[PDB]
């Protein structure tokens, strides 16, 4: 599925993202942007190291979730990558908040220090009632 920027706004609202651990509802909106363009479907695969990035956020496959080809990987939000395809994002969110509470928090996605970090991210959530 691809959101619709407010949709996935209140989406993300609802599931308890709107300052988790500090980040705002703002952040979050710019790193799925920045990562997938709000598609829940997609997939990038990284032939230097045989790992996988998936979903809206982009969660790859070495240490986050199990899709079995990846070389010595982890599970540690212990979900088959194939959750994070839903179009029901509940698993990608629990997965994201895994993520973040590791020591980087949202640095841990190099997209956002790219593309978010210092940045004027008020645009993400305007007139989206969050």
């Amino acid at each position: 599925k691809v959101f619709e920027r407010c949709e996935l706004a209140r989406t993300l609202k609802r599931l308890g993202m709107d300052g988790y651990r500090g980040i705002s509802l703002a952040n979050w909106m710019c790193l799925a942007k920045w990562e997938s363009g709000y598609n829940t479907r997609a997939t990038n695969y990284n032939a230097g190291d045989r790992s996988t990035d998936y979903g809206i956020f982009q969660i790859n496959s070495r240490y986050w979730c199990n899709d079995g080809k990846t070389p010595g990987a982890v599970n540690a939000c212990h979900l088959s990558c194939s959750a994070l395809l839903q179009d029901n994002i509940a698993d990608a969110v629990a997965c994201a908040k895994r993520v973040v509470r590791d020591p980087q928090a949202i640095r841990a996605w190099v997209a956002w220090r790219n593309r978010c970090q210092n940045r004027d991210v008020r645009q993400y959530v305007q007139g989206c009632g969050v």
